[PDB]
């Protein structure tokens, strides 16, 4: 996350770290067994970290649970990220608490202009590198998609989304990957991709997920 603030311990309780020795990508807690996070943070071995603040420390609210099964969509895209998401099983079900929590599902997907809260333990710098310990927070609304794709000159799908600013200096970044977008309550993006970070008019593109419901729910409840 760039330009972002520290969020506070356990302040944003479904985020998760998926770790392989180390932390590699962002996730969120849908329910007491399941991840989700982005197709291209697909890996084996996957170990899952929920009540996290700083990862490299043990402060006393972490869970760590290893991962049973790993789905990625049926058409995810590796060219164009296209249906960036992917579904996690936890070997057990985790214990939820204040500190260790679910985020709803959306109900409609949001509209320009509706502001969002992304989070992760990504690079904090737009030139260079600083990968901070504690869970970075950050505010940014979705963008309509005529103002992204005429600034930028992306390739979007409907499964997708731009968030961020314009004018840079706001966004997520390389280790942010699969983390959550929350606008109003509801899961509605996935970290997904992006050209570099916080640069002017290369705004963070996220998986677009009130358009996946439908296969999220459908494939927990048969596995
Ligand atoms: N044409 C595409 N769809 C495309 C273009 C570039 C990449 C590379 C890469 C580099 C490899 C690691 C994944 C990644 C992570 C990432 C996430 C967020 C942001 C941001 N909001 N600034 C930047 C980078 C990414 O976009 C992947 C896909
Ligand atoms: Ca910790």
């Amino acid at each position: 996350i760039v330009g972002g603030y520290t969020c506070g311990a356990n302040t944003v309780p479904y985020q998760v770290s998926l770790n392989s020795g180390y932390h590699f990508c962002g996730g969120s807690l849908i329910n007491s067994q399941w991840v989700v996070s982005a197709a291209h943070c697909y890996k084996s071995g996957i170990q899952v970290r929920l009540g996290e603040d700083n990862i490299n420390v043990v402060e006393g609210n972490e869970q760590f649970i290893s991962a049973s099964k790993s789905i990625v969509h049926p058409s995810y895209n590796s060219e164009t990220y296209n249906n960036d998401i992917m579904l996690i099983k936890l070997k057990s079900a985790a214990s939820l608490n204040s500190r260790v929590a679910s985020i709803s599902l959306p109900t409609s997907c949001a509209s320009a202009g509706t502001q969002c809260l992304i989070s992760g333990w990504g690079n904090t710098k737009s030139s260079g590198t600083s990968y901070p310990d504690v869970l970075k927070c950050l505010k940014a609304p979705i963008l309509s998609d005529s103002s992204c794709k005429s600034a930028s000159s992306f390739i979007i799908t409907s499964n997708m989304f731009c968030a961020g600013y314009l004018e840079g200096g706001k966004d997520a970044c390389q280790g942010d990957s699969g983390g959550p977008v929350v606008c109003s309550g509801k899961l509605q993006g996935i970290v997904s991709w992006g050209s570099g970070c916080a640069q002017k008019n290369k705004p963070g593109v996220y998986t677009k997920v009130c358009n996946y419901v439908s296969w999220i729910k459908q494939t927990i409840a048969s596995n």
